[PDB]
């Protein structure tokens, strides 16, 4: 019924990046140091989990959406969300 929340962050200021699914749809929160905003990710699920690592300055997020028995890897690797290879042991 609640919410699910997944979080990040990078550096030292620090970034972080929160996920949340509601009632289907997973959104997300940024901070870089000036406040909190919307952030572009926008995919369907009912839960969340997020991993990401630097790559030197440039950050790389993986985010796994799932719904029922199906889990989509979405990428950022600084030119918008794509969808990742991940399958599930099937
Ligand atoms: O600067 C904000 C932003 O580009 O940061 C990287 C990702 O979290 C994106 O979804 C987000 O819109
Ligand atoms: O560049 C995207 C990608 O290759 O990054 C590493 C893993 O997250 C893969 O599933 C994904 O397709």
């Amino acid at each position: 019924s609640s919410v699910q929340t997944a979080a990040t962050s990078w550096g030292t200021v620090p970034s972080i990046r929160v996920y949340t699914a509601n009632n289907g749809k997973i959104t997300e929160r940024c901070w870089d140091g000036k406040g909190w905003y919307t952030g572009a990710f926008n995919e369907p699920g009912d839960n969340v989990s997020v991993t990401s690592w630097l790559v030197g300055s440039a950050i790389h997020i993986r985010v796994y959406a799932s719904t029922g028995t199906t889990t989509t890897e979405w990428c950022w690797d600084g030119n918008g969300w794509t969808k990742g290879a991940y399958t599930a042991t099937n």
